[PDB]
């Protein structure tokens, strides 16, 4: 399929994060995409859909509310939280947990700037891709081992004087 192969010599990949933002008027449903220049024709484009779901009703919390069967790989899920709410610290004013879990304190522009940042910081920052895609980059960087089908974990015991 040499057609198909120059179609593909030009990809537009776009990647899209599933996140539901859980508030506690209107779900906007605002998406938020930019896209990392790249020195050849092939380019990428982040794309973040943010539901805006309403509430249906730290630690403690979200180890009881998460759904475990609801669990779709690279989909985040935050959850706003009062701005006295106390769920967390006053000092903290965005909580990063596991397992795809959020929490943000609070639609408004400021608040969305607050999913926006967090969801940057747990998923599909520019520097993840730079790492992964060098050749395509316009500028340490290859640190990261390279993708494989399988990789193997030898531990040597050196003992030089038995």
């Amino acid at each position: 399929p040499y057609s198909q192969i120059s179609g593909l010599n030009a990809l537009q990949l776009r990647l899209m994060v599933p996140v539901t933002v859980v508030f506690t008027k209107l779900p906007f449903t605002v998406v938020h995409e930019r896209e990392i220049p790249l020195k050849y024709k092939m380019k990428i484009k982040c794309r973040f859909q943010k539901a805006y779901r309403r509430a249906l009703d730290v630690q403690e919390a979200e180890a009881m509310l998460d759904e475990p069967q609801e669990q779709a790989e690279g989909s985040l899920t935050v959850y706003v939280i009062s701005e006295h709410s106390s769920l967390l610290p006053q000092d903290m004013m965005s909580y990063i947990g596991p397992k795809r879990t959020a929490v943000v304190r609070g639609a408004f522009n400021i608040i969305g700037r607050r999913i926006v940042q967090v969801a940057q910081a747990m998923s599909l920052t520019e520097d993840v891709l730079a790492a992964a895609l060098a050749d395509h980059l316009p500028e340490e960087k290859r640190r990261p081992l390279k993708s494989s089908l399988g990789y193997e974990i030898t531990f040597s015991l050196l003992n030089p004087d038995p």
